């Protein structure tokens, strides 16, 4: 029987609620294993059938609640049913007469439907619907919160009578309900609706302006629950519906605007959100204009640190100042300079306060504005930027921390400045900042760091000693979440400094400690992505001074890009039981490689000969992922520049999927199988014959395609021209097919060894075969003017080919054929080749 045992669980249960601490967990395991069949059955019996006999609504509802977890943990082992009889107690005390009691039966109602997806509980929906009428308040508001959460939480929605009722019925159920007696039920009334709004739900979009209408007449509710909801909608209804919202703009945004500065945190911030989505619409400029008088200061000064938001640093990921920020980030980037008139009296207040976090403030609205406003701050930055300089030495961290930030917003300008008026003292500060002892200002000074040496470049040169020097030590003394942002500054040191970092005594304290790492990191860290990132940079500053170091770098790279395909491959047999992994670990690994395969181009070849980085390049090509492959060709292109030995015996192999490749979906992919081809013709010379048939034609299509990218295009006639270069005899029929694209794109190019290769091979078809240049002539003129500097032997290729067209034309129609060339043409061709 249930009566024996039955008074052994209401004992149980008066025991967990005991207060030893002690007899707490105790109670706890015996209570957790005690999952047998049945104690379900009775949970409920103690919480919804047993009154006065084992009362005391604390042991009742605990019951309840204890059971809730059971639901949370362990559904799916649940008998039918008991299950059935727990939703039937439920739904029968939905509106219970104590507080605590429907309130704990409420979160039962909500997990069930939470666990067991929608159509488990079919009875559920329809009979929260029905009950919304039942004429005791009680059980109206049972059903409405318990309604609300499961529109909410779970249920994507898109459920029309499966809630036995067309949303055509429900909705304007839901906006009677806004005129309510009780705040609860209609705060609830407004959240049911809110989740029919960007789904653009037919009912309520045919219902709109009954809708708004209840909108605005509930703007003035007590509840900020209420107030709050409102606010959603219409921040809501500003994307979905902005052609019923326009006709009431400016007497919305004055509700806003005062909804923005409301009592409520909560509202507030609700309010606050309504600034940014109507910043991002076109309406946006010309509706505001008139109000940023009264927006800016209110968004400014929600800009501030709250009281509570200092205390707990010394928070929320959004919060009303970072919303402030942002709105006032995105208002500066629509109005540019017009935002200043309404910025800059009270910048001017707030930067040379004597309340720290009134000056916090200001600061972060400078930094803030920056992107937006630059040219009309660039009057005002030759005291500001000396003056923030000024604050990075505040007693103060959160000063010291912004006043990095907002300095790196401006770090442009101060680079554009003689070298010794700002940017100096600047360095000189961050570099002391870098190493703070406050964690918050290490970060920002990090970071703001990185930025400004992306902005400086050559002008770092002189300080790169005492730049290593705080990087280096910067590792010592930094902890984690700091090491990442590390990384990146050194990373940006490599790309900035370039060559000018390849010098003994840098390598000698850099190296170690990075190194020290790639041999600490468990391959699953988050501290490896931006040391990949970062190494990658410094391998390509320290050309070939980065040998001694390759061996681990490389290896462990190769191992990544194959655990990472293996994985992959895991993931897509058994897409549960297995898990997929980030490509990104890969994309990342194979460009390090590849700036390994450039920076030593030779002494790399023993490392590529003993690994299976050319099997593995061959599956980065098959992959799904457009950037795998790109990164591989890549890579592919590369080993053919430094170790082609190792390369040409899988030459067949890689043909066909570059020809794959050539596909100008892809223009990235295409680009790199494009320009590897190119390489491995030179690499290969005549023997690259059987492999033209399979390319060339894509490439003359690719070459003669409308809308290509100019990389793409140059790459393409690079290509072309050295194939031709290695095989004239099957390039050179085609000639006439791709000459004026050609001609029109490497036009444009710098005279260069890619230049150079490129029209070394177009002379070389043109000579194979003259017919094919003839019609389009006035091209191939055009392309040889565009030389400045080129290699004798070219120029003699070049004189004769121009020479051989003239006698063919003769002097008469030659000199015909000229007047078309501008000036500057005519006289290069004529000094130049004698023509």
């Amino acid at each position: 029987k249930p009566d024996e045992q039955g008074l052994q669980q209401i004992l149980q249960l008066l025991k967990e609620s005991q207060s030893p601490d002690t007899t707490i967990q105790r109670t706890v395991q015996q209570k957790l294993e005690q999952l047998n069949q049945y104690p379900d059955f009775n949970n409920y019996l103690i919480f919804v059938l047993t009154k006065l006999k084992s009362e005391d609504e604390p042991t009742r509802s605990l019951s309840g609640l204890i059971l809730k977890n059971n639901v949370k943990a362990h559904f799916q082992n649940f008998p039918n049913g008991v299950t059935d009889f727990i939703k039937s107690e439920c739904l029968n005390n939905i509106g219970d007469s104590s507080p605590l009691i429907r309130a704990t039966v409420g979160i039962l109602i909500t997990t069930i439907a939470s666990k067991g997806e929608l159509q488990n509980w079919p009875d559920l929906l329809p009979k929260l619907c029905s009950l919304l009428d039942s004429e005791d308040y009680n059980t109206c508001e049972g059903a409405f919160g318990a309604l609300q959460k499961i529109c909410e939480d779970s249920a994507e929605i898109l459920d029309s009578d499966v809630l036995d009722r067309p949303l055509n019925i429900m909705i304007p159920k839901f906006l009677q309900f806004f005129k309510h007696s009780s705040p609860k039920i209609r705060s609830h009334a407004v959240a049911c609706v809110n989740q029919f709004i960007i789904s653009r739900t037919q009912a309520l979009m045919l219902h709109i302006d009954s809708f708004i209408e209840n909108l605005f007449a509930l703007a003035g509710d007590e509840e900020p629950e209420v107030r709050k909801n409102v606010c959603r909608a219409l921040v809501m209804l500003l994307e979905v519906r902005m052609d019923r919202l326009l006709p009431h703009m400016h007497n919305i945004v004055e509700y806003m605007l005062q909804r923005t500065q409301d009592q409520d945190e909560n509202v507030a911030l609700e309010a606050c959100e309504f600034w940014l989505t109507l910043a991002e619409q076109p309406i946006c400029k010309d509706v505001l204009v008139r109000h940023l008088p009264k927006l800016i200061p209110v968004l400014v000064n929600g800009m501030k640190y709250s009281d509570i938001d200092i205390i707990l640093l010394k928070i929320s990921d959004w919060n009303l100042r970072k919303c402030s920020a942002a709105a006032l980030d995105v208002l500066a980037n629509v109005y540019r300079d017009e935002l200043l008139p309404h910025i800059l009296p009270l910048l001017k207040e707030l930067l040379f306060h004597h309340e720290w976090v009134v000056k916090e403030s200001g600061i972060l609205v400078l930094g803030a504005i920056a992107e937006g406003c630059m040219q009309g701050m660039i009057p005002y930055l030759p005291e500001l930027i000396p003056h923030l300089i000024q604050c990075l030495s505040d007693k103060k961290a959160l000063v010291r921390s912004i006043t990095c930030w907002t300095l790196s917003r401006y770090a442009h300008w101060v680079v554009s400045q003689p070298p010794d008026t700002y940017l100096k003292p600047l360095m000189t500060e961050l570099l002391k900042r870098i190493l703070d002892s406050n964690k918050r200002v290490q970060e920002a000074a990090c970071s703001a760091f990185a930025t400004l040496e992306e902005e400086a470049c050559t002008e770092l040169v002189p300080y790169l000693a005492y730049i290593l020097d705080t990087l280096v030590f910067a590792f010592s003394k930094y902890q984690h979440k700091n090491l990442l942002i590390l990384y990146d500054a050194i990373g940006t040191l490599a790309d900035s400094v370039g060559h000018h970092l390849n010098k003994p005594e840098y390598i000698q304290m850099l190296m170690p400690p990075l190194i020290q790492k790639w041999n600490m990191l468990k391959d699953e860290d988050k501290d490896l992505f931006p040391l990949l990132e970062c190494l990658s940079s410094v391998a390509t500053a320290l050309q070939s001074g980065f040998l001694p170091y390759c061996e681990p770098v490389y290896q462990r790279c190769v191992n990544l890009v194959q655990k990472t395909l293996a994985q992959a491959m895991l993931n897509n047999a058994q897409p549960d039981q297995y898990e997929a992994p980030d490509k990104d670990f890969m994309i990342v690994a194979l460009d390090l490689l590849s700036g390994l395969a450039e920076g030593l181009g030779g002494n790399i070849e023993q490392l590529v000969a003993r690994s299976n980085i050319l099997t593995l390049m061959y599956q980065c090509m098959q992959d799904k992922m457009p950037e795998v492959r790109q990164s591989s060709f890549a890579l592919l292109g590369d080993l053919t520049k430094a170790c082609f030995q190792h390369v040409k015996p899988c030459i067949a192999d890689f043909m066909p999927i570059l020809g794959t490749n050539l596909n100008p979906e892809f223009i990235s992919v295409c680009n790199n199988a494009t320009w590897a081809i190119g390489e491995i013709s030179i690499q290969m010379g005549i023997e690259m014959q059987p492999y033209i048939p399979m390319v060339l034609h894509q490439l003359v299509e690719i070459i003669n395609r409308p809308n290509t990218p100019k990389t793409l295009l140059e790459n393409t006639a690079i290509t072309i021209g050295r194939l031709g270069y290695v095989c004239p005899q099957e390039v050179a029929p085609m000639l006439q097919q791709f000459i004026r694209p050609w001609c029109t794109s490497l036009r444009n190019i710098r005279d260069n060894e890619e230049k150079d290769s490129a029209f070394r091979g177009i002379c070389t078809m043109i000579s194979v075969n003259p017919s094919g240049v003839i019609q389009d002539f006035i091209f191939f003129c055009d392309a040889v003017a565009s030389w400045i500097n080129p290699k004798d032997d070219l120029r003699d290729m070049f004189c004769k080919i121009l020479h051989g067209f003239k006698n063919q034309v003769g002097d008469e129609n030659w000199r015909r054929f000229s007047d078309q060339f501008p000036l500057p043409l005519k006289e290069r061709l004529a000094a130049f080749y004698g023509v």
